[PDB]
């Protein structure tokens, strides 16, 4: 069984009869057992559940395995740590299935296990104290990005053809860029993170559930599976007229495309190789007939909003520490979490109701400034997913002694460059996808990001499909896989 086939092809091999559900599953489990030890991607294997669901699985993807991030969404009866030391020791297990999980099972997917993440998803690298660092299949001494680093690495190493993750500042797109896979943060309100309400209304709407895959068609199919308004969902996205798996092949025509190949904020230089990858993709779109120009939302030249976002994040983590404490029946202390997280507890205590409300308003205002660019006639923005070369393991984790006065550790220097080009779209809520189109001169994947207007995943997946055909990446594989 060639596990390098995408989810759609793997589903067909089972439907066709070529392969059995047990063969694919067992072939996948064996692969996981052999390769995962080297990357520490899957932290909680669920082979037994995967085996039970496989026998009962039914639908367009019956028998196809997938991985779930151990954050936000939960699976009934399974361990849930959110990479919190105090929670891992408690042996806590969730009592229900998140809507996302139910939707996947009904589609025929089998829950193979959970993937690693930094504590409560508070970093753009995946090196939690609780589970250890997740390493890059392309280079074991390198980070896999974060916070959905385990899912990104898992898919890159073929531990599964698709996986789940979430994105509040680029947590799906970043790991995708760094690990050479496709990562989509859909329009705000596209995918339900319920029935639970976590992270203070999902970080005031900035946190989106996202998807990982190696093909654009797999992403389109996944959207058809997990999208839609569910009871209690705060946000909602515009409805598509046709299923995404069908519209992906439609010709969008010549679109107004703007390309960004420098850091508009001017507080650091965009890595030349990252810029060249985006430029190359822009050239391919021009060759395809689009109206490509050097242009971008002027709002991107401002990152003042990040200060306001950080304040909201302080409150969200603080209350999340509280929520997890309740799950086990006892308050969590400075000894149950990482020092970076505990520091936010104190900061949260100094945030007033009026201040919190003002910060949220600042996000809405910024979102408006950003979206006005599309309002003015532009259809898509092309830009690098990340702005720097991939960091080495350990590089982004700051020593407890370190003094990062006032702001999120992920929003400073080395970490800032990982999320500077992704976070603006968590604020605007626009659909944004990272495609594994580039490679660094030293063999590390470089993602190219495409952003469409609010709710226009249809156009986004259409152009992504064109780029997939113009600059195919399927031929490239991490050294971990020989
Ligand atoms: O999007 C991410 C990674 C960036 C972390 C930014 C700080 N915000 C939070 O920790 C809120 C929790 C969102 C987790 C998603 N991770």
């Amino acid at each position: 069984v060639d596990l390098w086939q995408d989810a759609t092809a793997q589903a067909e091999l089972v439907r066709s009869g070529e392969i059995s559900r047990t063969e694919l599953l067992e072939a996948t489990i064996a692969h996981v057992q052999a390769v995962n030890p080297e990357i520490n991607a899957v932290i909680i294997p669920l082979f037994e559940k995967a085996r039970r669901e496989s026998e009962l699985a039914s639908g367009p993807f019956a028998g196809v395995p997938y991985l779930l991030k151990d954050l936000t969404v939960v699976s009934q009866g399974d361990i849930n740590t959110s990479s919190i030391k105090g929670m891992k020791e408690s042996g806590y297990r969730a009592d229900h299935d998140a809507y996302f999980v139910q939707r996947m099972r009904a589609a025929g997917f089998v829950l193979l296990g959970k993937t690693n993440t930094p504590e409560m998803g508070n970093q753009v690298t995946t090196e939690p104290e609780a589970w250890g660092a997740t390493r890059n299949p392309w280079n074991l001494g390198r980070s896999v990005g974060g916070s959905s680093g385990g899912s990104g690495a898992a898919v890159a190493a073929a531990l599964s053809p698709v996986a789940h993750g979430n994105d509040a500042a680029g947590a799906v797109r970043i790991p995708a860029s760094v690990c050479g896979v496709v990562g989509l943060k859909p329009t705000r309100g596209r995918i339900s993170p319920g029935p639970l309400v976590t992270d203070s209304d999902n970080v005031a709407g900035a946190a989106h559930e996202g998807l990982f895959a190696r093909s654009v068609r797999d992403i389109a199919a996944l959207l058809d599976v997990v999208s839609g308004h569910r009871p209690g969902d705060t946000f909602c996205a515009p409805t598509a007229s046709r299923p995404y798996a069908q519209g992906i092949s439609e010709n969008p025509g010549s679109l107004r495309v703007g390309v960004l190949t420098h850091n508009p904020v001017g507080d650091f230089a965009l890595d030349p190789e990252c810029a060249a990858a985006a430029r190359g993709a822009a050239a391919a779109l021009a060759a395809l007939g689009h109206d490509v120009n050097d242009a971008y939302p002027e709002a991107l030249g401002d990152r003042s909003f990040l200060k306001d976002y950080s304040t909201i994040c302080d409150v969200a983590i603080a209350r999340e520490i509280e929520r997890n404490g309740e799950l086990i029946g006892r308050p969590l202390t400075e000894d149950d979490v990482e020092w970076t997280s505990w520091e936010m507890v104190k900061r949260a205590d100094q945030v007033t109701g009026r201040a919190f409300a003002a910060c949220v308003d600042e996000l809405r205002y910024y979102a408006g400034k950003v979206e006005r660019w599309w309002e003015a006639g532009w259809d898509l923005l092309i830009l690098p997913t990340v702005t720097r070369q991939t960091p080495e393991i350990g590089e982004l984790m700051l020593a407890k002694g370190t003094d990062l006065e006032g702001r999120q550790s992920a929003f400073i220097s080395g970490s800032l460059q990982m999320l500077a080009f992704t976070v603006p779209f968590n604020v605007s809520g626009q659909p944004a996808i990272s495609l594994p189109i580039g490679m660094s001169s030293d063999g590390m994947p470089i993602g190219v990001q495409i952003v469409a207007a609010y709710g226009r995943e249809d156009l986004l997946l259409q152009v992504a499909a064109q780029l997939e055909g113009a600059l195919p990446w399927v031929a490239r594989r991490p050294q971990l896989l020989n």
